[PDB]
C-alpha cells in the first residue's frame, strides 16, 4: 500500500507545499502515530530519526 515510505513522502509533500513537523519527540510520535497509525516502535524510531535529520 503505502508503508513508511509513503508516510515520509506525504509529510515531505505537505512540508514542501507549506507544512512543518513537530520538533518534539512526543508530539512527533503523536502526530505520526495518530495521523498514519504509526504505532510501531520501529516506524516511530525511523520516523523520529528522520525528523531529527529533517
Amino acid at each position: 500500500g503505502g508503508s513508511v515510505e509513503d508516510i515520509k513522502a506525504k509529510m515531505q509533500a505537505s512540508i514542501e507545499k507549506g507544512g512543518s513537523l513537530p520538533k518534539v519527540e512526543a508530539k512527533f510520535i503523536n502526530y505520526v502515530k495518530n495521523c498514519f497509525r504509526m504505532t510501531d516502535q520501529e516506524a516511530i524510531q525511523d520516523l523520529w530519526q528522520w525528523r531529527k535529520s529533517l
